[PDB]
RNA sequence: AUUUUGUUGGUUUCUAGGACCAUCGUAAUGAUUAAUAGGGACGGUCGGGGGUAUCAGUAUUCAGUUGUCAGAGGUGAAAUU
């Protein structure tokens, strides 16, 4: 039917990525950042960045050949949080509404079997 | 060693007295409970109890291969980088 890339978004809570290869991965057809389309450090990871990164990445994908994407989210992880950054439900909304077609979604944030130690020390950062 | 042989050492037997040793006979012959104390044995277990090895798991960091291209990071916001 339809070619499948697949779109890797990694939301953290200080960016934003859009990132879609093609299945192996070894390949990158277009990569757009939430901190290309503003110019405040403060709002790279807004959910109005990662919408634009996902047009302009849409956008890139067309001309490529890329009329369909799998969706692989991730969030910080490591030792870090394991949450979704705030663009990351937006860039996939974009996707969708951007005339690209979805396949497979999935969680590839990574998780650590217990992990190496965590910044911050024993009290935490302090506020 | 108490006696007394007129005496004093006598003298060693005698006589008696403990103290043991054997035989025999008497006897209902002789060992308190097993603590909702404890200790110990034993039987199926049960535990992230301990020690010594051994095998996972992803993650972190660093490096090699790739791939694209302008930002990435980090914060309440930034800057050092
Ligand atoms: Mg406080
Ligand atoms: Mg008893
Ligand atoms: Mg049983
Ligand atoms: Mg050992």
């Amino acid at each position: 039917s339809q070619v499948f890339g697949v779109a890797r978004i990694f939301a953290s809570f200080n960016d934003t990525f859009v990132h879609v290869t093609d299945l192996s991965g070894k390949e990158t057809i277009a990569r757009v950042t939430g901190g290309m389309k503003v110019k405040a450090d403060r709002d790279e990871s807004s959910p109005y960045a990662a919408m634009l990164a996902a047009q302009d990445v849409a956008a890139k994908c067309k001309e490529v050949g890329i009329t369909a994407v799998h969706i692989k989210l991730r969030a910080t992880g490591g030792t870090k949080t394991k949450t979704p950054g705030p663009g990351g439900q937006s860039a996939l909304r974009a996707l969708a509404r951007s005339g690209l077609r979805i396949g497979r979604i999935e969680d590839v944030t990574p998780v650590p079997s217990d992990s190496t130690r965590r910044k911050g020390g024993r009290r935490g950062r302090r506020l």
